[PDB]
């Protein structure tokens, strides 16, 4: 269709892939249209990695200029994605770092090891679901009854949400992210999370735990605390983050390693680790699919190109995936031998790169085994090709996940 100099962003995820493949061909920078807002998109790889280290780009979104003269306003379906809380998100420069600290230094590897038979717990937990609701060799959806849950699970065991309280934060994250939703009820749903988080808050502070969210409110020793909006906010993008991203993860990795079997056969042998295979799937199919918004504090030259201070700036991680300078021209392909399998940025780069890279790799890393060990015959009851994506802008999730046990 004809061309256009502004690259729409479809809400209904139409076209995953052209439009990925027109982004990285019309990058690395070019303009493009969120539902009706203009912004920069970042789509090429080294230009990122520059860019999300340039102290002039900022996430606070007072430095938009259309947020200055009132162009856009919370009516805009994609604004839950930016105007939020002062929290590690929103924050630049000195103050960032007491706002990650606590978080990083509890997400550490070593730290997370005293979560892992936790996480082990849940996985046998819903491997015993699939095999209940797979019985007599129905159809079964691998998303609602694995990969859905699993995450939530987890983040809420190390932030310290009551099992009882899971299923409705993920119905509201559902109306959250879904560009169906109705923008007044979206709207609701955000007031009613915060009203959530804050009275969690308010408990843990009353009755702390053995929780990250009760070392946001008590930190150290001596150190300055956290105010109640910084703590609600950080466990707000905690959770949010941590389960919508990691769903997606584990669907993409099956996805991609049942349609490509030699792989998963390289990995179930042993020849090359699951964990190579994960870096291969962020890479290419990864969670997030574009980063809502950094904002420039002044004129920001390029050389041949410049950000005009006000200017909204979107990382599309996606398109960076798939960037050909990088990866060599195979780059869509899926293939966990390549070299740069691990060379990706999809967590971030720079000061608000992902605190929870390493939890989010370990949920992974024990799920996909786990799940195939016991299920060595599983296989889809759909085309993998057939599996949509849900009308979710920024985030590449998927609907549901047709298998089969199998013999
Ligand atoms: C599973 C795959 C995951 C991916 C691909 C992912 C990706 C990202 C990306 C791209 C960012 C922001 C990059 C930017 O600022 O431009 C980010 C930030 C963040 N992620 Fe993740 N993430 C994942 C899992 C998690 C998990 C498991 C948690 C928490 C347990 C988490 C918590 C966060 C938080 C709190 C931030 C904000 C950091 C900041 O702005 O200072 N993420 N992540
Ligand atoms: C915007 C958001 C939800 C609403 C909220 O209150 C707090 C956050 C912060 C973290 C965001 C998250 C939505 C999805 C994001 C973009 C990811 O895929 C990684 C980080 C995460
Ligand atoms: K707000
Ligand atoms: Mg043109």
């Amino acid at each position: 269709c004809p061309h256009s100099d502004t690259l729409t962003i479809d809400p209904m995820i139409t076209d995953l892939a052209g439009e990925t493949s027109r982004l990285r061909a019309a990058g690395p920078l070019t303009r493009i249209d969120l539902l009706g807002v203009p912004a920069l998109a970042v789509t090429g790889h080294t230009l990122a990695r520059q860019l999300l280290t340039d102290t002039r780009l900022v996430k606070d979104i007072n430095a938009w200029s259309l947020w200055q003269s009132g162009t856009v306003t919370r009516q805009w379906p994609l604004i839950g994605m930016i105007d939020v809380d002062r929290s590690m998100f929103t924050v630049d420069g000195p103050e960032h770092r007491r706002l990650r600290i606590k978080t990083t230094q509890a997400l550490t590897r070593r730290r997370l090891d005293a979560l892992k038979p936790t996480i082990e717990r849940y996985v046998a937990e819903l491997l015993d679901d699939l095999e209940r609701a797979g019985a007599d060799g129905a159809v079964v959806d691998l998303k609602s009854v694995f990969a859905y849950p699993l995450p939530m699970r987890v983040i809420s065991a190390l932030m310290g949400v009551p099992s009882e309280d899971q299923e409705q934060l993920l119905t509201w994250y559902k109306a959250f992210f879904s560009i169906l939703t109705p923008q007044d009820e979206r709207l609701r749903v955000i007031d009613e999370m915060h009203g959530y988080f804050t009275e969690m808050v308010r408990r843990k502070t009353a009755e702390p735990g053995d929780d990250l969210t009760s070392a946001l409110i008590y930190a150290t020793d001596g150190e300055t605390p956290l105010t109640e909006e910084e703590v609600i906010g950080n466990l707000q993008a905690l959770v949010a983050a941590g389960h919508e991203t990691t769903v997606s993860l584990i669907l993409t990795a099956v996805r991609a390693l049942l349609s490509h079997p030699e792989q998963l056969r390289l990995v179930r042998d042993g020849e090359i680790g699951w964990e190579t295979a994960i870096e291969e799937t962020l890479r290419w199919d990864g969670p997030v699919i574009h980063l809502l918004m950094r904002f420039a504090t002044e004129d920001i030259d390029l050389g041949d190109a410049v950000i005009p201070r006000g200017e909204g700036v979107v990382m599309s991680y996606r398109a960076i995936g798939r960037d050909i300078t990088v990866h060599g021209a195979d780059a869509d392909d899926f293939d966990i031998t390549r070299a740069t399998a691990a060379r990706h940025i999809s967590f971030g780069h720079g000061p608000h790169i992902c605190p929870g890279a390493a939890l989010a790799r370990l949920e992974a890393a024990i799920a996909l085994p786990a799940l195939f060990t016991r299920f060595p015959h599983l296989h889809p009851a759909l085309p993998l090709d057939q599996i949509p994506n849900l009308p979710v802008l920024t985030q590449n999730d998927l609907s549901h996940f047709p298998i089969h046990l199998g013999r």
